[PDB]
Formats: structure tokens, sequence, C-alpha cells
């Protein structure tokens, strides 16, 4: 069995879920919210489920929230961190723009790291490994992996905004029990 280093992912979100406006309550969020999952595979054999939620910001046309736990069902014992270029000093969101053609624009992290305005989009997401031993520096282990959105501009294995059934069209991982 072989650890998770890198998923190749991409999803389209449908554009037809409305745009919210600043107010939003939470059950219109939840209507312009898409969900999935996938698996990552730890260094020790273990398959672990990965839930990314993508509602739209409200207030803010053709951006999406995408928030990542691993191990959902046990996510606070996770501690699932997200960043661009890091996964310290941030939470487990992120902000993905479109723009008006409806391709990937930008990742933002919660400390505000952004994306280069061009080029391929990796995501860097760490999680604790629930029951294992520390590391040689006593630190709790996690598991740090990248998760590849596409190209910036292009549709292809990329993130997308389309006025299309929200559907992921792109998995590949290199990690399995």
């Amino acid at each position: 069995a072989k650890a998770t280093t890198s998923v190749n992912y991409a999803c389209n979100l449908d554009k037809r879920l409305p745009e919210l406006p600043e107010g939003a309550n939470r059950a219109q969020i939840l209507e312009s919210t898409w969900s999935t999952e996938f698996k990552v595979y730890d260094s020790f054999g273990e398959a672990h489920e990965l839930q990314i939620d993508f509602a739209r910001v409200p207030g803010e046309v053709n951006a999406w929230r995408a928030t990542v736990n691993v191990d959902p069902t046990n996510a606070d014992a996770t501690a699932t961190r997200v960043g661009i270029g890091t996964t310290d000093g941030v939470q487990n969101s992120f902000i993905v723009r479109f723009d008006n053609n409806g391709h990937l624009a930008s990742v933002t992290d919660t400390a505000g790291n952004v994306t280069s305005p061009a080029g391929q989009v990796l995501v860097q997401i760490s999680y604790n490994v629930v029951g294992a031993n520390p590391d040689e520096a006593g630190a709790p282990t996690r598991h740090t992996f990248d998760v590849n959105l596409g190209e910036i501009g292009t549709s292809k294995n990329t993130i997308t905004q389309f006025s299309d059934k929200s559907t992921t069209k792109a998995y590949e991982q290199d990690g399995y029990t």
C-alpha cells in the first residue's frame, strides 16, 4: 500500500444554480451547493474519504467556497487544512473563482494566499492520521498531498463553471490499499 501524493481532480459546478445575495439564508446557500467525495490513501494502507462541499459565495458572482474534510464523520479529529503553497495559517476551505467564460481563474485559501494568474493550480491538503504515532519530531502524524484542479483558463481536466449538471469529470491519483 502507498500514499496519495497528488490527485488529478476536476468537476463542473452548475452555473445555473442561483447566484446569492450577501444576505442569503442557509437554505438558499444549500440550493447553490454541490458536494462530492473521493478517496485518498495514507502511508499505512487505509483509504480515507475526502468530502468537498462547493457552495456559492453570498454577494459575489462566479465564486464558490469549497470546504474540505477528510474522514467527514470525524472531521474535528482530522483537522483538515487546505492552502495555496502552504498548509500553515489556514483552515479547511478555499474560494475558487471563474472567469466570464466559466473557466478557472483563481483559488484563494483562508489566509488570503492566492494562485499565480496563470498555469496549473495545486491546492495543498493535510490532515491528521487518526490513531497514528506522532512523527520523529513528536508532532502528530499528518498525511500531506496536493490536489491539481487543472490549468487556469482551460476546460480540459480543469474545474469549470458551465451551465450544465454539476459532476466529477476527472479523478485519478497514486495511492492505494
